[PDB]
Formats: structure tokens, C-alpha cells, sequence
């Protein structure tokens, strides 16, 4: 491996999977959740698999926070005098939280550690996957400039197609716009929304119904990924059984152990609501 001494750093938006949380110097910042004034980080005092009845049972709608850039502050510092050399940071997209914006003055503050925070206009299980990458990267030898190259082209080719049993916590949540609801018929319709190019969620289609919001998800995807080799993720916010639908419709196309299944926790289920359901894609670099 090349010589520097690498920290990694995401947030807990990532779905990250069970390799990757066992890596060496990988800090995943927490994003609290407040429900009816109390605080939850998932995985410390809040499970992912009570989270959703535990919404329904809320007073208000949960809120959640940034990572804290006082913790990543703190890390950043202790690191460098540690004798850590770069640092990378993969965070959810500018497009859906204020924390991208704000951690683009410390990128030079540190004297002695190399600091990269690109932004990944993305979030979940495509956001895993690049830490994931970056891992996979340095244990072929890469150096940072290397894998900053590989991220950039995985995030030019990485986007998500969403749909949501109802649009309510999106737009009360704020990353949806007003606008959008009025888009749109009423209970029935399901729109499918995506991660455009500036990393924020916008509609990509009204479709009239849940069924075939369906199958034009796989439709895209089968139209996105036809370039080369990507990692096709079917994420799910409790709905196991469409996920699985989804899940045999990519495996009979032929997708193989490149199609994975993941969630939504308490930090995307508070803005997606129950019910929901996503197609993640990313190239395999
Ligand atoms: C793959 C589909 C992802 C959909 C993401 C919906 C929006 C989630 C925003 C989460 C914001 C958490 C941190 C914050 O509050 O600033
Ligand atoms: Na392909």
C-alpha cells in the first residue's frame, strides 16, 4: 500500500456494508434523530428496525441534524497530531443537507494533513459504496490523487430513482421542493423522483400508479447501467416485499451478485417516510 496514513471519514446517512465497517481508519459521523424532543443515534439508543412505528407513534414529524462539525473538527485535529497524513471525507450530498457547504473552510486548516472533501450528490447504499471503493482502492496501492480520480468518476455515474408512499415527510422535511406536491395528482399517483446532477431530489416522472412506478424503476436502471459494470442497490424503507419483486426483476436481467438489498434507517426514513422504495446505482471503478 502506498505510505501515507489515510483517515476516512462519512456520516451515518451511508448504508454501509459489513466490510466496510470493519476497515481500518474509517470515522462515520453520526446524525441524530429527534423524535418528540428526545435525541436517537441509530445503533447507540434507536434500532433501525423500531424506527418506523416509532415515527407513527411521534407527536411531530423527527427532525434530524448535520453530523456534528465540531466532532469531525476534533477528530481532524487529533489526527494530525497523530502523524496522519490525508484525510477524505465522503458525506451525503450538498443537495439534501447544509454540512456539505459548511466543512469547505476546514479543507486547509490543518497544517501537515491532506484534506479532500468532494461531494458525493448522493447519500445510502451508493454513498457506502464509494468509502467502500476507496478501501478496495488503497488496497490496490492507489494513492490519494488516485482514488480521488476514481470517486469522481463514480460520482458523475451514480444517481438513485425513488418512490414514496406519500410525499408529506419529503416535502415537510425541506428536500423536496413546495412545488412538487402540487406536481402531481393526489393519493394514487406515484411520482419517481431522482438524484439530479447538482445532488438534489427532483421528479423525474409523474407515473399514474404504484405498479408501474414499478417496473419503470427497473426500466431506468436497465437503461443507466447498460454502459459497463455497476453495483444496482434495491433499498427499502418497510417494504420488504417490493424490494424483492424489484430484487427478482434485477436478477432475472441477469444482474447476479451485482444486485444487493439495503434500508432506510431513522436518518432518510424521517424524510422518505414508510413505504418507500429505491433503486441505487454505481459503476464499479
Ligand atoms: C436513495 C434515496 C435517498 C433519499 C434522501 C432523502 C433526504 C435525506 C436528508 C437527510 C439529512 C440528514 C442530515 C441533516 O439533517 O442535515
Ligand atoms: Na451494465
Amino acid at each position: 500500500r502506498d505510505p501515507m496514513k489515510l483517515a476516512v471519514f462519512t456520516d451515518s446517512s451511508a448504508y454501509l456494508s459489513a466490510e466496510t465497517l470493519q476497515r481500518e481508519d474509517l470515522f462515520v459521523l453520526d446524525i441524530p434523530v429527534n423524535i418528540d424532543g428526545e435525541e436517537y443515534v441509530e445503533g447507540i439508543n434507536l434500532s433501525a428496525e423500531e424506527f418506523y412505528q416509532k415515527m407513527a407513534q411521534a407527536s411531530e414529524l423527527p427532525k434530524t441534524s448535520q453530523p456534528s462539525i465540531a466532532k469531525l473538527d476534533e477528530i481532524l485535529t487529533s489526527l494530525k497530531e497523530q502523524g496522519y497524513t490525508h484525510a477524505l471525507g465522503l458525506f451525503l450530498s450538498s443537495g439534501i443537507s447544509g454540512f456539505y457547504q459548511s466543512i469547505q473552510y476546514m479543507v486547509d486548516d490543518y497544517e501537515g494533513l491532506t484534506i479532500a472533501f468532494p461531494d458525493t450528490l448522493i447519500t445510502s447504499a451508493p454513498l457506502g459504496i464509494m468509502v467502500e471503493s476507496v478501501f478496495n482502492w488503497r488496497d490496490q496501492g492507489d494513492d490519494f490523487a488516485s482514488i480521488q480520480d476514481k470517486l469522481a468518476i463514480q460520482i458523475s455515474r451514480t444517481s438513485a430513482f425513488i418512490m414514496v408512499d406519500d410525499l408529506d415527510h419529503l416535502v415537510k422535511g425541506g428536500r423536496l421542493s413546495n412545488g412538487a406536491a402540487i406536481l402531481g395528482n393526489l393519493l394514487s399517483i406515484k411520482p419517481i423522483l431522482y438524484f439530479n446532477d447538482q445532488g438534489v431530489i427532483e421528479v423525474y416522472e409523474k407515473v399514474r400508479t404504484e405498479k408501474k412506478a414499478t417496473k419503470r424503476l427497473i426500466e431506468i436502471i436497465k437503461e443507466t447501467t447498460a454502459s459497463g459494470q455497476y453495483r444496482v442497490i434495491v433499498i427499502h424503507g418497510n417494504a420488504p416485499e417490493k424490494a424483492e419483486e424489484l430484487r427478482q426483476h434485477l436478477l432475472d436481467f441477469g444482474l447476479g451478485s451485482d444486485v444487493s438489498l439495503a434500508t432506510f434507517g431513522s436518518v432518510i426514513g424521517t424524510h422518505l417516510g414508510a413505504g418507500s422504495i429505491a433503486l441505487g446505482y454505481i459503476p464499479v471503478i
